[PDB]
């Protein structure tokens, strides 16, 4: 084994093929399946695994009552074999807490969890299954991180974190790790005005993080990171195709260097994009208002062109079904000439959209790029809420 | 580890001994057992595994309701240790979809799943647990495959696929894979008029696939494949002993080169045969109308002689019990000078034949050849439907 | 790895220490635990495992109804990590059937299961997890074997099998296996008049099997096997201390060469003994009539002296609790200069003795020798039958 | 690959970070989770595991009724992957009994369990999964041991055991093991007047065991062990900060060489401390009467200074929540220059404090030292007792 180096370009992508689906809510109606939210996937030289924040209870259990609540001492980052649903029997605890990221550097896995009260949270950084570093809150307001995978290059794994208000200017930092140890800490610089829940991927020696501006923008901030120099720049996705939720109608032109505001009633959702000239794809909920549906839009030069619009689309989840967070990952250890973009959509079931149940949970679907023009259908959660009533 | 070569002849078979039985429906009455159908077994250097298409629900779960339906976004190919029943806790997801095949080449396992809507399905081809190739539907009508194992020789694994009507001429192809990559594609040639759900095995450098003509024939198509030249020929099993379901009474003579028009009310069922001159064995349901019972018939020269009839028989499942699909596999890595034929029978329970329950599932029984003359009994599913009422 | 040989002597035993207990019935009252009976343990270079014949249903499942019945197509030999209870999720299917034995030769494990109808049963012999040999019934009346571990010496593993009446003269054979292949078959020789369910162990290059005479004797047959010459002799335990169930009161003298009759209402139970001159121990149920209680008695020269009586005792299961079958095993791979005797007791719950439930199952306790004088208590099953009503 | 040597010093500790939490009671309200008590953690070269004494029943099972009872034939030491909750499906049985210790010497794991009746208990000492040695009771009154990990140096692992009354003078021994074999036995010497349930850790070639005086002292006894010379001394923690439960108010001065008595109604609880001059931390329940709350107190020179008081505190469990036993462990195989203190708190639920249920069980939280000043949260058992009514 050797350190992963981000030497390869992104693969050409013309459509998206099915990678995995865990059907967790369908199965968890009867089997012992943990309540989760904030899922993702991350790979290593041996393959890929699903990750999520457990609520420390099963879905049918009486303790599922109240799991709309985001932060508790009963949450933990868990991982499991891709495709399986998360049970108490097949899940690995990565760290304890209510916000996370994880990535493999080619040698071992780094996992990070924040826990604690809102005014006094702390991150614990784990490497190869052991705790290495702890980081106290710097702003006394919910120190928190990506909720999808980090990316490593020559053993250096940058991680984006935020501490401060969700609805105003906050203190975002990029922390550069190696074997779980802090190499360098940078304050956020550039034109992004607020940063949450970054979705990051690497290609051609550059890491790109596509994030959530919870304060103003319905356009997504983009942080571009040089993992060798350990420096970064930031701005917004230039395209007029707005990809946060809630958002207004797409304007005539986007804005590379400032938020495009508007939309109702919610300030943001975790999301992602792959940005590679003509080979650029933006995910978004189909609804401009709610976390419903999910579509992939091929928008050439989305990163640079304020007039860029879609040239193709693929519906991943139809607009009659619930979605949620979405994020980027790549199997960097695949036997391929290029790094092939993948993504997941979190399929939220229960509260607040479905208030006939006392709980909130999700299932997962994941897809990767194809150079072919593949047919598509909706990969919605598939559980019947009435069965849980 | 090296590539498997089909260098051995088939073992002499006089009797069939019990290999495995999972008793999934009996166990699943109380334990967390996934709803399945279209099962099979496939082996590798280390041992043998059971495979099936999950319905993404447990048997006692409320989502078992409606599982008569063949195609949904909640289906997946799953595999598990031979003999165990399939639960959410002991199963590996091989790929996502509603039609599959899988085989080990001696180095790693190739698995293929079709998914998507009827008019726009796609295959994803996996190797060593990673996605390698995607294949779009070529005829826009349920792109689909074997529902039992493929077979490999010197790294080349041919797979039979069909796209188009189930009740008319369709577009069948033989696709030759190596490490999940397409080496060659041939259109079906020869005298077989319709091809579904091929059951395939190898011996003496030749692969034979015994299939289901869903259009006209109650006699089964036979495809003979040279995996070195990557060429094939096709025709029908010659024997008067007709092996599809439904079928009419066995005629005075079979027909090597044309379908013999069937019985009532089913157009076909997946089945298999081992064809080796005198050492030839044909499986079929005992009922000529329906998926009930299962028998093995030794029919010397079934492949070449229209007058060939049985010289011995073994009842596998009595005709008072439900059967289903059946298929071939071989433990190619056994410590034996010959390749010993094995088969499974899918034991279907619930709908449509048992409509007092809302679900359709199955269990599995598997047997392999013996040179001895062994006694037999019926290996029926064994669950009491009344318990599920 | 190397083939095990049996050159070492038996360790001195002055009392018995607890090795394992699975509490299967206690746990299975509310967890998914398989119905079993006929358990045992067997070891290999890595450790020891528990074995039993599953009934192919959970204990709380509706299919547990009727599990008094000994033989069905839904039974299989399952193994699992010592001390765990047997669930559908942690058990390995060794083979399919309703009578078994198993042993490790130092290189791989051999497992044998009989299945089929009473008049036409057959054994399948597995080695290293693959089927090797099949053996048809020779007398047409429930071909059957030890229900505890066999024993191997320099690759040769003898197994005692019986085919014929349970209540009169039957056809017993010793079959000598190597790598699952038949080396030699011998008809039973000597003065034992009937043989069932042998409990076997090795020491000093010799295998002793202590069996059950179901026809006449309340004293136990003893078969002495030389695994190098592949020959055997047979007689009865000489001691006046009678160890089958049912049995009469112990007489003033035993009989080395004929069955001692008497006892009511049961013709026999599987049991065991370790016979090593002054270092000899006999197990038996505490009740003379019924399968209740269990005691270990140190009976110097039990194998050779008709007047031999106990010089020490250890109650293993008190006489207010149900026992069942018992048998011998040894960890032949321990880091010791001698082979230390171990045994298990099957703790039967449910029918026929506990008729308030519809099922029959068991749990397991296992103990090994100590040279120390250890205190003792009763290791009964521990479940409350009322909880299952 | 090598025997652990206790060469490294203790790391500097300024606050405590979360390591693991299993949330067993919350999860076990619906999933199949074993009833336990007396938990701990122990690590090896590969990772850390949770340990506890099972009660041989699940929490929702009818057999959970009466599990306040400490000693039965149905208890066993089980271990499982750190962070998971203990189920019948993911737990390894280490040994059978109702008092235990375990530790890894760098090569293999030693586990010890006591079992049997009060007047005649015995220990069985296991090494690398096999039984090695048995020790009969020397005082005929509940032979018993640490209930948390032992510590090894150059293959020698000392273990503190007690036999005799809980409420008067008893017979304590230190037994030095290597590969599970007794190297030396010492009678307790020094000023400690009664010893129970030692919590032990090593640093700089010295092992320090912080114990429970159940006879007199509310201050904790401290046994100091030289694992090379295999010798020891004993006394009490000097600090006026009393750390047993029940205890009186902290006096003006502690006493290094004799018990500080008082407190009501209970004579003791298992506890721990790390003692390293200025770098010294004492755990205790927040309540001086009952097993509620848990606090860590930095008490410089607690081991040597009768006037030493706290200079910092961290609430681990709030005083509105139930706690229980606590103990020391260290990941001796961490990639760090110093050994980092860790500890766990047992979070007892059910009887006798919560008598609305018929059972007694626990969950686990574990924390390790940080050199940082981290914020803190209460890590209580998050279950709602009403859900179990
Ligand atoms: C314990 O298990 C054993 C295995 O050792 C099992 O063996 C089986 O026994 C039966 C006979 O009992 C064998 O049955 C034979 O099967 C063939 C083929 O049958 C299929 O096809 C025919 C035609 O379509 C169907 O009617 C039939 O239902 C099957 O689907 C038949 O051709 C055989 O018929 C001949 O033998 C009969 C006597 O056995 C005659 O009565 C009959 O007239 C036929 O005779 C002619 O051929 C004989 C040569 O086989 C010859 O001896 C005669 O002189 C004459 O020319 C027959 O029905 C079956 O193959 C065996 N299976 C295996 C795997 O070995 C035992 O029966 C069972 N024992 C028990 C229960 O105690
Ligand atoms: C039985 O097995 C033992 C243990 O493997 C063999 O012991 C070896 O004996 C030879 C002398 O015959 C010594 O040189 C070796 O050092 C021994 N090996 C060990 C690891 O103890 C023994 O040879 C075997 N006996 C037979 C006849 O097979
Ligand atoms: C069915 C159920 O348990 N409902 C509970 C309710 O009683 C409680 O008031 C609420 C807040 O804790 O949580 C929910
Ligand atoms: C392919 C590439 O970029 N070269 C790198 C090299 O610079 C680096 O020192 C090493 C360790 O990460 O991995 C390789
Ligand atoms: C029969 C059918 O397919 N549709 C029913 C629908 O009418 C009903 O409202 C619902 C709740 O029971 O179940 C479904
Ligand atoms: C077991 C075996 O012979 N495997 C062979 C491999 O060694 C060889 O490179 C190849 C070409 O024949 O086919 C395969
Ligand atoms: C018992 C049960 O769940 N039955 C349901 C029925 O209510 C529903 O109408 C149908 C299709 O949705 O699926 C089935
Ligand atoms: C107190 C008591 O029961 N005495 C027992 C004795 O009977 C027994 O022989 C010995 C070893 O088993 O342990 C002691
Ligand atoms: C309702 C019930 O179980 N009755 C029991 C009774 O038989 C027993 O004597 C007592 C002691 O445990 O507890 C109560
Ligand atoms: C660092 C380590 O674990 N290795 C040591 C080795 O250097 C030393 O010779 C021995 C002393 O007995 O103990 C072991
Ligand atoms: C609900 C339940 O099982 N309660 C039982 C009670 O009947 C019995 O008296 C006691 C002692 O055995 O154990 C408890
Ligand atoms: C704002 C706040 O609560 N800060 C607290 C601080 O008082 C304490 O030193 C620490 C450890 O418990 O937790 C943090
Ligand atoms: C148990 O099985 C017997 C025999 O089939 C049947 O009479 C009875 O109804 C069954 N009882 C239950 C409760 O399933
Ligand atoms: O409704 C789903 C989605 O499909 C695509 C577009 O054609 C729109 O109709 C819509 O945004
Ligand atoms: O001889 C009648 C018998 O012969 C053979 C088979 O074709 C059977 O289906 C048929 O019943
Ligand atoms: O092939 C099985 C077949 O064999 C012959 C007859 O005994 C039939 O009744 C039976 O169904
Ligand atoms: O009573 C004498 C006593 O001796 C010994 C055994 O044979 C016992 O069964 C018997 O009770
Ligand atoms: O061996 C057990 C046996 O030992 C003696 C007596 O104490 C008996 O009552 C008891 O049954
Ligand atoms: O200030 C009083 C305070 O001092 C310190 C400890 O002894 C505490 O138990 C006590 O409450
Ligand atoms: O260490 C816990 C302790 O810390 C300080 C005070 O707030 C106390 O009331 C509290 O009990
Ligand atoms: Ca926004
Ligand atoms: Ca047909
Ligand atoms: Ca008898
Ligand atoms: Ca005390």
């Amino acid at each position: 084994r050797t350190f992963l180096n981000l030497t390869k370009p992104l693969c050409e992508v013309n459509s998206w093929h099915i990678l995995s689906k865990d059907n967790a809510i369908r199965i968890g109606e009867d089997a012992h399946i943990l309540v989760t939210r904030e899922p993702y996937l991350s790979c290593d030289p041996q393959g890929c695994r699903m990750f999520a924040l457990s609520q420390g209870t099963t879905l049918r259990g009486r303790h599922a009552n109240g799991t709309i609540h985001d932060r508790s001492p009963f949450r933990a980052l868990i991982s499991w074999e891709m495709g399986q649903a998360p049970s108490p029997y097949n899940t690995r605890v990565e760290c304890i807490g209510w916000s996370s990221t994880s990535c493999h550097d080619g040698m071992s896995r780094m996992s990070i969890c924040m826990s604690g009260p809102n005014n006094n949270a702390s991150a614990v950084v784990w490497y190869g299954g052991r705790p290495i570093t702890e980081i106290p809150s710097w702003a006394g307001n919910i120190l928190r991180t990506q909720e999808s995978e980090c990316v490593c290059h020559k053993g250096v794994c940058p991680v984006v974190m935020t501490d401060g208000p969700a609805n105003n200017r906050a203190a975002t930092k990029i922390i550069y790790f190696k074997e779980g140890k802090i190499q360098k800490i940078e304050e956020l610089a550039g034109n992004a005005q607020h940063i949450e829940e970054c979705s990051c991927y690497g290609a051609g020696g550059v890491i790109k993080c596509i994030c959530r501006d919870n304060w103003k923008g319905a356009n997504r901030p983009v942080i571009t990171i040089d993992p060798e120099m350990m420096t970064h720049t930031s701005k917004y996705l230039c395209s007029k195709v707005l990809t946060d939720t809630s958002r207004p109608n797409d304007p005539t032109n986007g804005n590379c260097d400032a938020p495009i505001t508007g939309g109702s009633p919610d300030p943001g959702v975790k999301g992602f994009a792959f940005l590679d000239g003509e080979n650029s794809w933006l995910g978004r909920t189909i609804s401009k208002d709610s976390r419903s549906g999910y579509e992939m839009l091929k928008v050439p030069n989305a990163e640079t062109d304020i007039q860029s619009g879609p040239i193709s689309n693929q519906v991943i989840v139809n607009n009659q079904n619930w979605s949620g967070y979405s994020g980027a990952f790549i199997d960097y250890w695949a036997n391929k000439e290029c790094f092939n973009p993948c993504f997941y959509v979190e399929l939220i079931r229960g509260r607040p959209k479905e208030s006939s149940v006392l709980w909130t949970s999700n299932s997962i679907v994941a897809l990767c790029g194809s150079k072919k023009r593949l047919g598509s259908w909706s990969w919605h959660d598939g559980a019947e809420i009435i069965y849980f009533e």
